[PDB]
């Protein structure tokens, strides 16, 4: 449940660190990690419509409220800043 993770920063941070290889991943975490990586580089091309709305909400909450962690996600998944068209069009829908 995406909304409960983003509503409690004590759940969100472990999930963020999971996608950053900075902390350990629950089975759900590794899958959110997979969709965020896909949401950031390939427009969530392999995500279900369910995984798109949830990954969109997570990435955008992090972008707006967890900027520090947002920029680390950008450093991990788009170091050359070549995927902006992909994840901005994804995040804008």
């Amino acid at each position: 449940n995406i909304d409960e993770i983003i509503e409690n920063r004590k759940l969100l941070v472990p999930y963020i660190k999971c996608t950053l290889d900075q902390g350990r991943c629950t089975p759900e975490g590794r899958e959110l990690k997979a969709h965020i990586k896909d949401a950031m580089q390939t427009s969530c091309s392999k995500c279900t419509e369910k995984q798109k709305k949830g990954a969109r909400k997570v990435v955008r909450h992090i972008r707006a409220k967890e900027q520090e962690y947002w920029k680390q996600i950008l450093a991990k998944y788009d170091p050359e800043d070549q995927y902006k068209e992909n994840y901005e069009t994804f995040l804008a829908a």
